[PDB]
This record gives C-alpha cells, structure tokens and sequence, in this order.
C-alpha cells in the first residue's frame, strides 16, 4: 500500500495514511477517521481539490482539472488512485480560482 501523508496548517490536518492502490485517497483517508471536504464524489467538480507536493495518483475518471491545473500538481482526491507514495495538501479549492 502507499503511504499518503495529507496537509493542511489551517485546517489543522497532518496525517499519513495507507491507502491501497485500488481504492480513492479520500476513501481511505474518510475511513481512517480523516474530515475531507468532497460533494460529487465523482470526478465532477473542484470540493475535493487537493494538490500534490511529492509523488503521483491515478485520477483518469477525473473530468473537471483542465491541462495547467493537472500539470500544477491539482487532483480530484475522491477520484485519485495512489501510484506512489504521496505528499497532498488538502483543501485546495481556492488555489484553483
Ligand atoms: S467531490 Fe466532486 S470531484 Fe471530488
């Protein structure tokens, strides 16, 4: 499994999962106990925005991130597969507006 250690000062949010690569980061993370933000839970929308710092995911059901928001590091975390192990800042929404 990936380790996946999830950030967020404001938030109050500093915490390193195991999550398989076949289940969604916020899946994993929501089922450890983790308060992530998400609404669509489909690929469809930016609530669950959440950008990576170090590693990769697997978000190819995603539909919403255009070129330059994935080539920023933004993900769609109800939607990303871990494929490595990942640094994520959480609750990124508004980096994206
Ligand atoms: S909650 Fe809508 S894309 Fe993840």
């Amino acid at each position: 499994m990936y380790k996946i250690q999830l950030v967020n000062q404001k938030e109050g949010i500093d915490v390193t999962i195991q999550c398989a690569g076949d289940q969604y980061i916020l899946d994993a993370a929501e089922e450890q106990g983790v308060d992530l933000p998400y609404s669509c839970r489909a690929g469809a929308c930016s609530t669950c925005a959440g950008k990576l710092v170090k590693g990769s995911v697997d978000q190819s059901d995603q539909s919403f991130l255009d070129e330059d928001q994935i080539s920023k590091g933004f993900i769609l975390t109800c939607v990303a597969y871990p494929t490595s192990d990942c640094v994520i800042q959480t609750h990124q929404e508004e980096a994206l507006y």
